[PDB]
């Protein structure tokens, strides 16, 4: 037996200053996942449609479905979201969660204010492609859940009794919130979750059955690698959504290994690089930092290939690890310095791999 | 030179709902330990006897002996311990420490209260084999040490003067307490040690010589992987100790490598799995998480084998990584997906490897 | 393609209880750095001269020059520094920073008080070569920067407005201060940076242009591996600087790999070991702990050799990983247990490799 990682990644780019792209991925490794419960199979579906361009609103949906050991899980969430200002963004929404025989629903309203610690022009003009951006991000959340199970009233009253009876509740809550190795992953990425504030508890804010209502804030700090904070605008290109976008991702896994597929189509794949050039967006760092926590437990060979198809007439002007071949606007990366880049990022490395291209 | 890990693990299971088992292990790797002082040789002996079944009391002993670089160390501790309630457990005890020419003794009384943050029945019934359990655990400690060296009065007065003269003492103490990489290992496992409280300092609580007396509390939180908090009941099967149990473990190590042997016999090895099945208990996560911090520094081949001997007539119904062979109730795991599991766990992975069996 | 690490390290030792030595290193690996911006090329120059032996003063200089992606960076700092007491040390100094079209200058005065949490004699006498030393270190800093750009007045007023307007400023500042993975590296090494105090803000403390003036303190704790705290005296051998010392180090790097050279000459290389023996100083732990965070992302072979040249007549009495050869006072380590030690330390291991020698 030998442990090999087989992957194929594909990127097909829309033309113009359309930043749109199709992304496809297939991956196979015969190594165990680091889930203490297995088998672990999961499918995710994300869609997003322009709702009101002019007020900036987008309607986004997410369906998470999985089976763990044997337990069937489901979570959906659909929400309306828009930029109010450069740092203030707002949301109203709804969803449901389910695990085996249990389900509940929920609705919410939420604001999020993203603040960079500094905004120097001596930085702006001297660093062409900046990466690290330190900042802190402020969530303000109104959420409601119908209390229609009796598990829900039990957890409600357990919590209501926990608050007010403890006082280190907005501190210790993080122990519960960031379950398992999620806790550890906070510091791995230079991420800090502040203590919460509870600004109220209401019963019953909804005429149907009893409804449990939470008014709470938290804050999260990042030292620079946290894409949520560092890449606040970019990660939400409402402005480029001229039509509905979508991604389907899935994995199957067990003691024998991991299989994953990805298919999607969405803006943000390429960005203006300055100077008539464009690039594939900078690799977000959290995916690589957090997968790093699992990627080092078995030695593997890399059988990996990337294909990039540029729009018609476009040429690559520069590529970090260089490509192996080209055939009109199709470029392919395989072995050599690219296989070493793939080994590197799978294990936690964030070494830059850059592709700039122009007509 | 090539770096190989040679190991053999053996598990012989007592019948019935006896959860008792014999555990044996031998391990060899020709890679250096990550101790900044070497050679590093250590032997540990643990025993435990039923003292008063009816009041739940157990008498447990531990002897740690080591030699580091050249320094001879010894620590023993024997204590009486029992479950008072489901979360409150109590202890009274004594021991000694020694390093070269230095020794001191000590006696103690201690309570520990283990609290889960939540207890939902929607979880209980829908997840057959749950792993992550978030909680917090409260130590309340009366300890006494005879001040019979003058190193002991020096450390006493140094400490007495440190307290009261500092005020961030119950915070900074963690810097001293979790020496070296032990500090780091706290966050690795989703573990938090809260600040201490000091509830008094007494002289001299003992008629013989002067006696230094500390009344202090601390708290520790875990996000789910902390077996101490997550597996509170299980890790202390007083109820299954119908006779004295024991474990002898040892390692020899240096710049040339690591050798380890383990022999023991104790309850808790198998558990009822529900449905007439039993399993080997879930792998505790802290051993794997903390050994992970050292297991990634040299590449190695795996020459590893597990033998499980079931009681007479019992069959394995399921095994994660499957076994290679069987001969009556002896099952053996070697190479393939098992060697990959062993590589994985030695390096920090916690991928589930499950064995369920029944008559 | 195969990934190999090629290195050569050389140590030439001055005789007597001169602790002086020449250190040379060359390293090559064809693996990518974990910098999200590449190419990344950097040169560093450190010098140090006795200024006033009798008052213990040393004059030290540092020049950091780099190019990242395409951005040209420079930082120099020269300072006068001396031991006042065993734990209090003082500094006065100056420098400049520059990035592209931007530069500023600065002058400073600073004290640093290094405190060990404990000083037991039962430790001192029983552990011949102690490593872990827990402690905390207190910086007290007066710094001034001419406000001669308008980027500098902009950052000044932005900061002045940030202080006083926020209140969790001396907490959140760490998010900004420890940019990127630097934050994470704090906990990796058992290192804690406390909140700051701001003891004043002054304008304009300098007759020329406007001058921004900061009076601030911070504290840092280490659990034992932090060489700054654990090896406070040793890391600053002012007493052994009978002449000017120096080190030139440099690396070139990109998607293709990493190249590094080092040349220097300075005291502190060997230490009295007790018993007529001397050793190469204990490996500092932070270099190895922090490089560990990058060293595990690509598999590699080791083609490494260490040469040690002892002074004339000196013999090695003991070496951890043993040497392969000797020719008069030249000793060479290659392959076997040494290549495994090199793999180990490059990946984060701190396993002791010891060399003791005497006449
Ligand atoms: C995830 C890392 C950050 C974070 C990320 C930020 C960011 C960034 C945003 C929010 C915003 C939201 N966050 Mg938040 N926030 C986090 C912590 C949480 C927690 C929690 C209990 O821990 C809560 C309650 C909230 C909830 C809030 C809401 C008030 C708000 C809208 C959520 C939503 O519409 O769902 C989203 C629906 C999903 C479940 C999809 C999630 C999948 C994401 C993570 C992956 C994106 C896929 C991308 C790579 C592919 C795009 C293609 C698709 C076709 C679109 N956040 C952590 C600390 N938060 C949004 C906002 O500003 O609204 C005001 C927003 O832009
Ligand atoms: C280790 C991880 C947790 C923790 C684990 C918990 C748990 C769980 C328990 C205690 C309990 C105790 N803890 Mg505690 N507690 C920790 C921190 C410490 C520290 C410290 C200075 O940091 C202190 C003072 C205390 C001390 C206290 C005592 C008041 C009490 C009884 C100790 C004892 O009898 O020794 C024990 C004797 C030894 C030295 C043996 C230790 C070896 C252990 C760790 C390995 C078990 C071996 C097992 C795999 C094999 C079993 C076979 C044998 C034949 C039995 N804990 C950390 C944070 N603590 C017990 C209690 O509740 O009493 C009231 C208890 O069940
Ligand atoms: C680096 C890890 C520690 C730390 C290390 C300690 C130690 C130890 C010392 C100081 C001291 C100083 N620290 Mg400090 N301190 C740190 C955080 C910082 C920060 C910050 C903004 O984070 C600040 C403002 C300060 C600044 C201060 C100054 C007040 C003071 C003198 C600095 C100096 O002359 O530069 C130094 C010039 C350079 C830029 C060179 C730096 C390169 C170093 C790190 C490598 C040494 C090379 C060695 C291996 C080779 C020697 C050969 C040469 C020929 C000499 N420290 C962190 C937490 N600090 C000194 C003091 O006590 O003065 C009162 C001192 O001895
Ligand atoms: C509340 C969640 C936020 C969200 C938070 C984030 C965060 C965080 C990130 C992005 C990132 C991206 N987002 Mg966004 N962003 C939002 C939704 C917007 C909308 C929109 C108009 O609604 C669009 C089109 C996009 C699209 C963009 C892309 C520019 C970028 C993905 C680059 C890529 O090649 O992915 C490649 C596609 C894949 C390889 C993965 C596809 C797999 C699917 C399943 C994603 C699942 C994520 C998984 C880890 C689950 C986390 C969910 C939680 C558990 C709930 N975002 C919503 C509002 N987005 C990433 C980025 O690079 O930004 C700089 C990034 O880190
Ligand atoms: C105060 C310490 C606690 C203790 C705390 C813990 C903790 C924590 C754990 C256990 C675990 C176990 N404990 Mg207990 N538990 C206590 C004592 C009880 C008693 C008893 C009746 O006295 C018994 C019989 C057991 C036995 C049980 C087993 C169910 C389980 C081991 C499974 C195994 O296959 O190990 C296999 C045997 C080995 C592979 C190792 C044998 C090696 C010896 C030397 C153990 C040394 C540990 C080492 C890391 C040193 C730490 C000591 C500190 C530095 C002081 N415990 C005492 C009261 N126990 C583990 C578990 O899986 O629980 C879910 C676990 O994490
Ligand atoms: C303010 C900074 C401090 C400094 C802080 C430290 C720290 C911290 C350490 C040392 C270490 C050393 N210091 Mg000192 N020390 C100071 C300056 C003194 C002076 C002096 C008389 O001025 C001298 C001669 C020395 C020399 C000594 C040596 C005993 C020892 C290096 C052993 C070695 O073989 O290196 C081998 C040489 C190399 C392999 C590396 C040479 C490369 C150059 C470029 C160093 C760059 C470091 C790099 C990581 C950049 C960090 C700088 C910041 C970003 C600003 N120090 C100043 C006052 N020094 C190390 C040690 O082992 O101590 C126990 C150590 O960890
Ligand atoms: C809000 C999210 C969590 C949770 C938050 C945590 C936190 C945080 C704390 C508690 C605390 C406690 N939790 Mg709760 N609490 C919840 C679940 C409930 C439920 C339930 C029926 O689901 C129960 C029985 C309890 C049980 C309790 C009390 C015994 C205790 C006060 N909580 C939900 C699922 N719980 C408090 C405690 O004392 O901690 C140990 C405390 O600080
Ligand atoms: C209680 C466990 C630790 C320890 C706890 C720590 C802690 C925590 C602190 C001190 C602090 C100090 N420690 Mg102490 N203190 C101990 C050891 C003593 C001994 C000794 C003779 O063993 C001495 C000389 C001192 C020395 C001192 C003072 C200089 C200082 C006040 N402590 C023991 C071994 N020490 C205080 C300080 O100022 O920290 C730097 C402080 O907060
Ligand atoms: C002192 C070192 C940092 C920095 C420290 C941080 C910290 C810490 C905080 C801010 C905070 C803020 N920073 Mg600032 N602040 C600096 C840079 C400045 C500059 C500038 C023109 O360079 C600007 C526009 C601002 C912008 C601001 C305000 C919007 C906000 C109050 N700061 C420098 C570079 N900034 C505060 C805030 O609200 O955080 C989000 C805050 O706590
Ligand atoms: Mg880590």
């Amino acid at each position: 037996d030998v442990t090999t990682a087989h992957s194929d990644y594909e990127i097909v780019l829309e033309g113009g200053s359309s930043s749109w792209g199709k992304v496809k991925a297939r991956a196979k490794v015969n190594a165990p996942p680091a889930s203490p419960l297995l088998p672990a199979d999961c499918d995710v579906k994300l869609n997003v449609k322009p709702l009101d361009p002019a007020k900036g609103f987008v309607r986004i949906s997410a369906v998470f479905e999985s089976i763990v050991d044997s337990t069937k899980n489901k979570l959906t969430i659909e929400a309306d979201i828009a930029n109010e200002t450069k740092e203030r963004r707002i949301s109203v929404g709804e969803g449901m969660v389910s695990v085996g025989d249990f389900s509940h629903t929920f609705s919410f309203e939420g604001s999020v204010v993203n603040l960079f610690y500094y905004r120097s022009d001596a930085v702006r003009r001297n660093v062409p492609n900046p990466i690290y951006m330190q900042g802190r991000q402020f969530h303000d959340i109104l959420m409601k859940v119908p209390l229609d199970n009796n598990d829900l009233i039990d957890t409600w009253e357990g919590t209501v009794k926990a608050i007010g009876s403890t006082g280190a509740f907005n501190d210790w809550i993080r122990d519960f919130w960031f379950i398992g190795p999620a806790f550890t992953a906070l510091n791995e990425g230079g991420q800090r979750i502040s203590r919460i504030e509870v600004n109220g508890l209401n019963t019953e804010s909804g005429p149907k059955g009893p409804v449990g209502v939470s008014r709470w804030r938290f804050s999260h700090g990042g030292s620079g690698m946290v894409d949520s904070i560092s890449r606040w605008a970019e990660l939400f290109p409402s402005d480029k959504l001229n039509r509905p976008a979508q991604v389907e991702a899935g994995f199957r896994s067990d003691s024998q290994g991991i299989e994953v597929k990805v298919d999607g189509e969405f803006p943000g794949v390429s960005v203006d690089a300055g100077g008539g050039l464009r690039r594939i967006l900078n690799h977000p760092l959290i995916p690589l930092v957090h997968h790093g926590m699992v990627g080092k437990f078995n030695n593997f060979n890399v059988d990996a290939q990337l294909k990039v198809v540029l729009p018609k007439g476009y040429k690559i002007r520069y590529a970090a690890p260089q490509y192996r071949s080209q055939n009109l606007e199709e470029y392919r990366w395989s072995g050599g310095a690219y296989a070493r880049w793939v080994e590197h990022v799978c294990k936690g490395g964030v070494g830059q791999f850059e592709i700039l291209y122009a007509q």
